[PDB]
């Protein structure tokens, strides 16, 4: 027989109403001056500090006013507010001192609630911070989430004041480990340098234990350059996943130096009978299909973002109903191969047009929801801040539009217009018109021009100028006749591309990604991708660019050659 | 916000675990020598006493040992194990204590939960004790429900020895009540001799107010002996629906001398939109149709059964599909008019055929066939014990069959064969069969003669109880093109068969015809017109019971004629 459930919301709130009124006050609390009566019992049941210095039998459990040092008053109210009630208001302000406060008086129950929050609150401005703050307390599961934010963004956070006030323990294992995102060795180096000048008095001694963490001998990607760059087709990227693997750790290419290019498949086809909407990426350099796990957990009809800071994000899409649209949104961790989830959206949506903006995320369409109220729902997010907020919505309601960015301004195109979107204004303004009218295209930003390619699709490749705001043909994609292309504009190595999926009759998917010609205005054949890899990836596939650890992230192409 | 439920269950469940080993133990409770360790703030939360006695701010709140008398140590210790947990597990054999040290402590939850487990429990033996226990107490609910319950049965309850130790102020609240369930105003003067000679040296001096109660002078119903019954066809219905209303309340007949016998016609089809499924019934001797609120939770599918006691039952059936199939078993209450639920089946049925036997009721079938063994299956309830006990089941399963009780026996009755079940036994012995095979017939006991009717073509068999044999007596005088619908029904110590004809291009027709056993011949007895009777349907289901006309329901739903001819 499980205990009652109404009789005990009853008594907790008819306990609170005695605590309001102050009856039954057997202990005065005294912190900084302030007196905070309350119940010997009631903080023993939420806190083991207080149950066990009133079951010891001495003067504490008999003296009525316990003097409390080294505890906030406000951190206590919150506490014993906890402790009668039972919800936890916590926030990024004070939150740090919460969980010192809870630690000290040892509380299972906020300390836990304390230490997830904190977790998923790690950004790339508290990182460092967090990992002192760790440490100090001795929180290894804080420690190690901290640890590999710090590894992630090495390049970004070691100019914050937090990073020169470290502890010479919380060093030695930051440049040791294989984990720094750094693309040269000398960002190690200079980063290991400003830290042993910042307090000179202090850290001379420490002097050999820095120089020994800081990899000189270990001469990763410039031995490459100083023989030759002779291989197969870019096979730079077979060492990078070949000689990073088998080393004595103290010379190892740390993971920043292990990145590659790769395109970013998500929703697509799967080999073997499992969720249909997959996600695979293929290196164009190493030639090879390394498989991307999906925590998502069969979300639907999601959509993609690549950010300029290498940071990949999905928002929106759809979840079995046990198919119900949802406000999910999930960050990729490019160690771990997992992803994260963050604040949710405000409302859900279904593939929005994620751009990247000034550091800010936007969802713009995704599954118009209230069409007597709005349809243009369209909301911005703060990467740090972790928060949404709506802004000026779209001037029509349009489908499968797509939106990009150039030059710090948010472009959305539709079936034959462009509106472009000043953040600093806060408002849409009308640009040229499309000459034609197309949907379900794709879209891709390069220089100073925006590719609105595809769309019914065809071979029309359209060059719109930002300078001059005048839309005008260019060239058509060279296919074959009679032929299916689903086509997807992709920027890779400084250079637009197509990602060109041709489907012919009685023929099976064939892939293929050509070149244009800026000053030629003609496409040239850049690589054929083999079909012994990059099995068919259907038509609704979600496409873009990005950088992975192609050191570890999960090598398993798993499609049988010798065939036929 | 509202307040957390979780933290709330999981501080319960520590504060469980601190006071199993004795943690923070404040108080200690000295009842009769043993010795209970607490904390102040449990017992304030629950108790009002405790929460006075402790904020008064004496030595009670400063001395650990505090001494309560006249508190059973099982009822605190059951109080303390409700309020550390909130349950409360209360027995028939325990109430009265509990709630006497519950009254004691102002224990609001379990002083409710109590008195609602009381009115809840009240059958025909603990009722005059029950009244006794809320006239000491105050508890003006249970002494109502049990002043109503003694009421209802007062004939067969003022036997009881907790009768004749009542009060004064109960005896002359009793007996002032024109609810007394009785036949004769000789029961009532016998019934206050009785008690006035129980203890004669204490009540010697309150002979003139037992005096004062009982009417003398009323001859309710030996005028209408006197002069003569000469009147309309069974008129004096007539007259207790009229004097016994406009009476001083002195000389006012008994509520027992108003019961008339009506034929309860139950799930009849109903003419109302709203209730199509609802029940009335019609009195032979008035020529008259009342309404009744009958359904409890609008469902339908349910049995009927009167005891010889004339108490009304209902079990089985099914709800609508908020058609979910329940357990619910009502009993009426004649003199309110509104049903009151038992103690749910132990298995969900759908018309069983309830009958009652040696003060049983059984459960018989009444189910769609799922499982071999887990179909056939017979439960009967206590009336006293308000327990359903299982039997043994029936050796076939059967559909649309019938069930009655002859000299303490239960009897089952099929297409062509028939079992006979001995509750001394607690067996079943196929007996002599039928030679027909037919369904959805009806059947009723009168005397040691089972009357087998029906079939879907009728034909009247005659089963001897004596004998074991059939024997053919004779067809229901009906008409074959048309519609036949007969429902066998004993009444006025005669058995009937209440017809309801449908005939080519015309409406339902009703009459009720009177068989001679002996002649073995049917008369026409009395024809019943819709002047206030309309179409019930084909699956009504039908019996005969005493009710109290005066306060059931007054409601015609039917004008009597409607014939514009004018032309």
């Amino acid at each position: 027989r499980q205990i009652n459930t109404e009789y005990a919301v009853s008594l907790l709130e008819q306990l609170k109403l005695f605590y309001e009124q102050q009856l039954f006050t057997d202990i005065v609390l005294i912190v900084e001056g302030t007196e905070f009566p309350c119940h010997k019992m009631v903080l023993a049941t939420c806190s083991s500090y207080f149950r066990a210095m009133f079951m010891s039998g001495l003067s504490e459990s008999k003296q009525t006013h316990v003097h409390l040092r080294n505890v906030d008053a406000a951190t206590l109210q919150i506490i014993i507010t906890y402790a009668y009630t039972g919800n936890l208001a916590m926030n990024d302000s004070t939150v740090e001192q919460l969980y010192e406060t809870a630690c000290f008086l040892q509380v299972e129950d906020v300390l836990q609630r304390c230490r997830e929050y904190l977790i998923k609150k790690i950004n790339a401005e508290n990182c460092v911070r967090l990992l002192s703050f760790a440490d100090l307390f001795s929180c290894e599961e804080l420690k190690q989430s901290a640890k590999r934010m710090v590894e992630h963004k090495f390049t970004a956070v070691y100019h914050q004041d937090a990073f020169m006030q470290l502890s010479h323990d919380l060093l030695i294992d930051i440049l040791s480990s294989d984990n720094l995102n750094v693309e040269k060795e000398e960002t190690v180096r200079e980063a290991a340098m400003l830290w042993l000048e910042y307090n000179t008095e202090s850290r001379s001694q420490y002097l050999s234990s820095v120089l020994s963490q800081i990899r000189i001998d270990a001469l990763s990607e410039v031995t490459q350059r100083a023989w030759f760059q002779g291989l197969p087709p870019n096979d730079k990227s077979v060492v990078v996943q070949g000689l990073y693997k088998d080393m004595p750790k103290f010379f190892k290419p740390r993971l920043g130096m292990t990145k590659e290019e790769m395109m970013i498949f998500i929703e697509a086809s799967s080999e073997n009978p499992c969720s249909l909407y997959s996600s695979v990426c293929y290196s164009p350099q190493a030639e090879k299909v390394y498989k991307l796990c999906s925590p998502p957990a069969d979300l639907h009809k999601v959509g993609t973002v690549v950010t300029p800071d290498n940071d990949i994000y999905i928002a929106g899409g759809q979840v079995p109903l046990k198919f119900r649209t949802v406000n999910c949104f999930y960050w990729f961790d490019a160690q771990q191969n997992t992803w994260f989830p963050k604040t949710p959206m405000l409302f859900v949506r279904i593939k929005p047009s994620l751009v990247c903006c000034e550091g800010y995320i936007y969802a713009i369409g995704g599954d118009s929801v209230g069409g007597e109220l709005n349809r243009r729902t369209v909301e911005r997010y703060d990467t740090e801040k972790d928060e949404w907020t709506m802004v000026s919505p779209l001037p029509c309601a349009w489908q499968w539009s797509a939106a990009v960015v150039v030059h710090d301004c948010i472009y959305v195109m539709t079936l034959n217009l462009m509106y472009c979107y000043f953040p600093r204004s806060d408002s849409w303004v009308e640009m040229a018109m499309r000459q034609t009218s197309r949907s379900f295209a794709s879209a891709a930003a390069f220089g100073d021009k925006i590719f609105y390619i595809g769309g019914l699709s065809s071979v029309t490749v359209e060059i719109y100028d930002v300078n001059k705001n005048e839309w005008k043909m260019a060239a058509n994609i060279p296919a074959k006749r009679y032929s299916d292309p689903c086509v997807r504009a992709v920027v890779i190595s400084n250079s637009l591309c197509v990602f060109m999926r041709e489907t012919h009759l009685n023929e099976r998917a064939k892939y293929v990604t050509y070149q244009y010609d800026l000053e030629l205005d003609r496409w040239s054949l850049r690589q054929h991708i083999s079909e012994r890899v990059l099995w068919d990836l259907g038509r609704d596939f979600r496409c873009t660019v990005g950088k992975l650890y192609p050191s570890c992230l999960e090598e398993s192409p798993w499609k049988p050659p010798t065939y036929l």
